[PDB]
């Protein structure tokens, strides 16, 4: 089921040009929302399953909510110049379907 | 990009046990939200791309909003007994990232 996941990661791999010798906890949301389908979602999933819709241009429609963050906190670290840095709203602190 | 799509479908394939000789328009949302990534989404996509996260149990995290309906309308038809039927909130009428 959709829930908050928490791993350790290098700060360079965060994508903002920072560098640190400290790993940082990064939290994110993943898992199923299939128990949270709306009537529309059920009908869409039924139509797709029956092959009654032709695929649209680009990506397939999702037929259930996505597991997404609803709330965020900053990620902090000592950078290579041993200066404390904080980056707003980078890490999830709650998830929802 | 994420947008509303509109096709014709058999009402049986809607999944609620109805039957009709009339096709019905069913509308749904699909397409990319990659231009609507939050700072968290960008960092998550960067981490995944760098192979810095181990895959969680079940489905992969999404690193961008999902293209989802924000608004709904009923789907109507003459059933095989030529009785008018309406099913609430089945068809999308607006989409968002």
């Amino acid at each position: 089921g959709c829930r908050l996941r928490s791993q350790l990661v290098p700060v360079r791999a965060l994508g903002l040009g920072h560098r640190s010798d400290e790993l940082v906890r990064f939290r994110f949301c993943s898992g199923s929302c299939r128990r949270a389908r709306s009537p529309h979602d059920l009908s869409l999933a039924s139509l797709l399953g029956a092959g009654a819709l032709r695929p649209p241009p680009g990506s397939r429609p999702v037929s259930q909510p996505c597991c997404r963050p609803t709330r965020y906190e900053a990620v902090s670290f000592m950078d290579v110049n041993s200066t404390w840095r904080t980056v707003d709203r980078l890490s999830a602190t709650a998830c929802g379907c």
